[PDB]
């Protein structure tokens, strides 16, 4: 039925390199913020900034 | 069935090198955010900055 | 029946060396942050600076 | 029936190596955050910089 | 049956080696925050900097 | 049957190294956060940075 | 072969469904 | 075969910032003070 | 056969840092001060 | 088979600093003092 | 088959802090002062 | 077959720290200050 309102995502790490010599790096594999509804129903949302 | 709302990604990282000297760097896997709706209802959102 | 709707993710770390020396380094695999509802209901999120 | 509402992932550990000498590292495997509602019900959630 | 509204994660540790030796790392294997209701309930929730 | 709401997690350690030698780590299996109700009730959390 | 900056700001970011605002300067002489 | 030689690497004062936001606000503001009177 | 070789690797005064947030908000912010008189 | 060689690894004084905030808040400040006379 | 040589291995002074936060908060605040006269 | 190894290993004054939290808070502050004269 695969993925009906969701993404998909694959990913293979066979070979990776990083060298942190001069500085500083972040990195990560596939985070995911996510907000659905089916039927009747409100998400209500302000992400940001606000003030 | 595949993909039906969301989106399918796949990405194999065979062999990759990154060289972290003169700064600071950021990059991930394929992060995602979603918001999605079925039937009645409502997504009411401000993203950014609001003030 | 896969996933209906949250998402899917799969991924294989093989072979990585990240060499930490020059800095300051943060990886993670796959975290996540979710909020759905079925039927009538409401989530209502700020997320962010609200002041 | 895999899963209906939450996110599905999958991570194997073949080879990793993390050295580190001049700072600091943070990783981990799949934290995640969920707020969900099935029928007549509510959540109401300021999360970050409030004030 | 799998998983309904909670989310699903597998790992598997082969081989990974951590070195540490001028400065700190933290790590972990899936730690996990949940907040869900199924009928008439409610949840309020402010995380973070409030004031 | 699996899980419902909770989540589901699996982990196996074959072999992971640690060595620190002038600094602090800290390793950690599936810590848990959950607050779930199902019928008729509630839940008000403010956890965090309060004043 | 050689590598040698004098005096350097860096910044880098990724956002995904928010806001993010840099500023940086740098003081040389 | 992917090789990289780094032969001097000497980068005298650096501020560097990272960081990845989802679903969120994050903003970030940095500055070096630098002299070399000599 | 991927090999990294850092030849000298000097750096002298640095800030770094790097952060992921989901779900949430955070700001950072950093400064150097360096003064080689000579 | 993949190998690294750091030759000198010299970085003199530094600040570092990494987190992962999931569902909450963090913010951070950093800064670094250096004089190197000579 | 990977391998990791730390030739030099030589960060004079430092500090750093690492933090995971999951449903909270959390902040960090850091700073160093170094000075090498010779 | 993953091997380590460390040829200097020298860090001379240092201070770290890390913390998780789970469904709480915590917060830290941490500086060093270090003079070699010489």
């Amino acid at each position: 039925e695969g993925v009906v309102h969701g993404v998909a995502t694959v990913a293979e790490k066979t070979k990776e390199q990083v060298t942190n010599v001069g500085g500083a790096v972040v990195t990560g594999v596939t985070a995911v913020a996510q907000k659905t509804v089916e039927g009747a129903g409100s998400i209500a949302a302000a992400t940001g900034f606000v003030k």
